[PDB]
């Protein structure tokens, strides 16, 4: 019923930010309550010096607390998630993702950094006590033919996004 | 509705096996068909030298195929899952865990190696294409009071298994 | 001959920042060229939006490029290094640590996060092509009796720091 | 000056073994005493069921003890080192790699699993208390032209091994 999407890219547009876009579209077409957040919504000073009294933080958190699931996306810098995504994740409370389904997406220069999703990003979401984390979707920069206006992906990438969004929705209303 | 439990300890019984026995007991009470495997069901030479014509592997592959979920348990050695368990996971098909809900369990002599679950076991399960991996339970040895004749846990460890197992049951619907 | 020390804590003082302090002292007492950098030396805006034209960045990089080794320290937030440390590491060039010995140090609330050094931090330094990375030192918050004025550690922590600094210096002048 | 090479492939020869043979050849040329082990030197049942009285394990432990460095090589399976190799690492003493310089090598069917070295193999070596772990070499299968009768690599893979091996030699001084 309620989903947070979180773009983790330090720049806009991003190849990663556009994976999240396509999902947002496919999901809005279900009148599911979606709340998109990106890093451009926070003050750099609050994220760096780790200031928990961030007003932006309180509003995101309140929305997170009410969301049934999280779809989070990040470029792969230095064999992990962006540090910029991490500074925010660092501010969330200890059990922020408890009870929530999570869907991680990621892009990278090379397929050689595919394992950053499983070995860097998923443990962090797990530290935050995600109830369940999906397999997720990684795309090397070659699967994205255009991320500037409409996202164009290769059929393979689009398919893998479809499959994962499908799983994601079903997990979002188990009883 | 079929679940596989898979013990990854090289000795049996073990602390991690007792977790699976407890899980079995809770799942049978809910009319799940549960099938238990351990490393002792395979010929060591088939595992260590990766021999794909292992009869047991064929049986275990079929059983897994038709299974909706997997509970896997391992002791933590050298900051990761056991080699012993990994020898078996290495022999499974590329997409063996596709469509499946996976509950990882582990035991460890020191709480210092709690992260072995997230940083070592989960990635390997995700390489087998697990559809979703539950948060899981790490138990330091001292939370497992008896593992030989009847699983007996401290209240906190018991409560955490119970919670995980309920999430696991719900996920299978 | 030339070492960079890098505090990765978002706050000062930090339990982690003080591990780096004790090292800096022990090493200055050898007239080794040490260049201490912390996150307080960078503009939050540059680190977040990933601005490579950071003047602070150019000066750190130039000093890094000339350093024979790096000693880097971080608290353990969410089962990894701080995102704040990461935003900087994200800006360094692709092969920044090539040819250099690296010594990682870290602190955490609980010993349960000891493995964050090996599974989160070391891969990032390795992505940066560290020639060699030392075993390193992790300390739970209980090993630090006081980090505010002089660092007080338990003998065990001090010993483990000594052992690692020893190894560190020897590796810094192989021929 | 003693080096152990340790092949972690479950079949022999393998692509990762050919790397170690190449390394051996380069190290002997520099008057290093090199001792080679592989998984076939151990009884599978001792590895898979973690039996510490394995004679081979005793010999390998002694040899490692007196060794200054270790070159270890493994294929990448299910996004990590081989279970087969891990069964052996799990049987080594707690501080087995203390004081030692370690050079990790790996091979993989897809470059997609290059990070298995940093995210999986290194942590386990560091749990054995390796004094320093070199950057290492990942080679996708296609860079290993022959591994059966004479190690034969593409120029780039050969150049990267050469560089690593020189760093390794210097570190042993």
């Amino acid at each position: 019923m309620r989903v947070i999407t979180l773009a983790g890219s330090p720049r806009f547009p991003s190849r990663s930010s556009s994976l999240l876009e396509y999902a947002r579209e496919k999901l809005n077409g279900l009148d599911v309550e979606v709340y998109h957040w990106n890093l451009q919504n926070f003050a750099p000073e609050d994220l760096l010096y780790a200031r928990f009294d961030s007003p932006a933080l309180k509003t995101f958190t309140e929305q997170l607390q009410q969301a049934d699931g999280l779809i989070v996306a990040t470029p792969v810098y230095k064999a992990a998630y962006s540090g910029a995504l991490k500074t925010l994740l660092d501010l969330l409370p200890e059990r922020a993702l408890q009870g929530k389904v999570v869907l991680p997406l990621a892009t990278g220069g090379t397929v050689a950094h595919l394992l950053a999703v499983d070995y860097a990003l998923k443990p962090v979401l797990s530290a935050l006590k995600a109830q369940e984390i999906l397999h997720g979707v990684f795309a090397d920069d070659s699967q994205v033919i255009d991320y500037h206006h409409r996202p164009q992906f290769t059929p393979n990438l689009q398919t893998r996004l479809d499959t994962a969004l499908e799983t994601f929705w079903q997990a979002l209303h188990r009883r």
